């Protein structure tokens, strides 16, 4: 009923995108796919990497997250990879075009909604 962190970024990043700003909008969906592997992580409760914790996480600690939780389903080991692209070649190298930005955030839309999922 309540908004999670990570629909509030992908809605934030699905402005930016409407507005031609590619750049803002890659960090909000990598910051969306962010979110959406701590809910998983909290939800499928995961103390192996939480515990490894030590604001946001360590990439290393997302990624190892990513994996861990293929047992739970498959594909997010794969959607965190887009996410992890959007983040590297897109807001730090500035070498997205649209079509493609548009073709990542979709892995990051389904992922998103994954967590969403794991809570109700």
């Amino acid at each position: 009923s309540i908004s999670t962190s990570a629909e509030v970024y992908y809605e934030e990043a699905e402005e930016f995108l409407s507005k031609g700003d590619l750049v803002q909008a890659c960090e909000k969906y990598y910051k969306a796919a962010e979110e959406a592997i701590k809910l998983l992580v909290i939800e499928n409760n995961l103390k192996e990497i939480t515990n490894n914790v030590k604001g946001r996480w360590k990439s290393e600690n997302l990624f190892k997250a990513s994996k861990l939780l293929r047992s739970n389903n498959t594909e997010i080991p794969i959607l965190w990879k887009s996410a992890w692209t959007l983040h590297v070649e897109g807001f730090h190298e500035l070498s997205l075009n649209e079509k493609e930005v548009k073709k990542l955030k979709e892995d990051v839309r389904k992922l998103v909604i994954f967590a969403v999922n794991s809570l109700e």
